[PDB]
């Protein structure tokens, strides 16, 4: 609804930053509303859904097993590795790593998983091969969050990410079982999901992944809808803001309020 683009433009004003925004009908893929839909923004931790999709594709192709245990070391650990730092001596299974990456934004977990699939070049190839010719991963954690102005490394657009998410969750790229696992991890997000869930009416379906980088960069991807079933994909990215995290959060909240009001 255009009233929501008013909020998105309010957000650009108050944040002093570029915001990209898109809504996609989940059934058909039609674009319902968009703002800067084909401009690039850093993916940050939102890339971890695409990563675990590529991991699931391997599982489906019998090149990977979710129960396969991955070992690592103190020097593998990068910044913000809340679950992986606890399992130095245990190791973790591929499933546990994807759960840690998506639900908790664990950076080391994402790195370990990036290794299993062939790294950023292979993730990029995976995306290209399912028809996303725009999204690119180039670096590993934590450098991929650098968000240098005008740098295309490690970016998507709201349009490319929205279409990719839809195809991941509803096309035949992944098996039914793999779609359901990937959607389970996203419904279990511990970072943004609890905030979305508390704000929205009871019974609403929410599966999401968010991210934050340097330079006020942040974003989120989401499948949501009333009555326990998603009906729309929403993608929001922003970069360049010097606003406090409070101002940044309040603007996201205003955009989400309008989304629901005009559903
Ligand atoms: Cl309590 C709280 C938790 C997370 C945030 C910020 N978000 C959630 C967020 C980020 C971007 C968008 Cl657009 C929506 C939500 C974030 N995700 N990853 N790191 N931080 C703010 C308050
Ligand atoms: Cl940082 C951040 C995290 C979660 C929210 C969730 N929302 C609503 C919301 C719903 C859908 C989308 Cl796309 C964005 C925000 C909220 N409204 N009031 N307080 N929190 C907002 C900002």
């Amino acid at each position: 609804h255009p009233e929501t683009l008013v909020k998105v433009k309010d957000a650009e004003d108050q944040l002093g930053a570029r915001v990209g925004y898109i809504e996609l009908d989940l059934n058909s893929g039609k674009i319902l509303e968009s703002f800067r839909p084909e401009e690039r923004f850093p993916m940050m931790s939102t890339f971890k859904v695409l990563l675990c999709g590529a991991v699931l594709s391997r599982v489906d192709a019998g090149q990977e097993q979710l129960g396969r245990r991955i070992h690592y070391s103190q020097n593998d650990l990068v910044e913000y590795s809340p679950v992986t730092e606890k399992h130095l001596t245990d190791g973790m299974t591929v499933r546990e790593l994807c759960s840690a990456a998506i639900t908790m934004s664990d950076n080391t977990a994402a790195n370990l998983l990036l290794t299993t699939i062939g790294g950023p070049k292979e993730l990029t190839a995976f995306l290209h091969n399912m028809g996303d010719h725009v999204t690119r991963l180039d670096r590993w954690e934590p450098e991929l969050n650098e968000a240098i102005p005008n740098d295309e490394r490690d970016t998507t657009t709201p349009a490319a990410m929205a279409t990719t998410l839809r195809k991941l969750l509803t096309g035949e790229l992944l098996t039914l079982a793999s779609r359901q696992q990937l959607i389970d991890w996203m419904e279990a997000d511990k970072v943004a999901g609890p905030l979305l869930r508390s704000a929205l009416p009871a019974g609403w379906f929410i599966a999401d992944k968010s991210g934050a980088g340097e330079r006020g960069s942040r974003g989120i991807i989401a499948a949501l809808g009333p009555d326990g079933k998603p009906s729309r994909i929403v993608v929001i990215y922003t970069t360049g803001s010097q606003a406090t995290m409070d101002e940044r959060n309040r603007q996201i909240a205003e955009i989400g309020a309008s989304l629901i009001k005009h559903w």
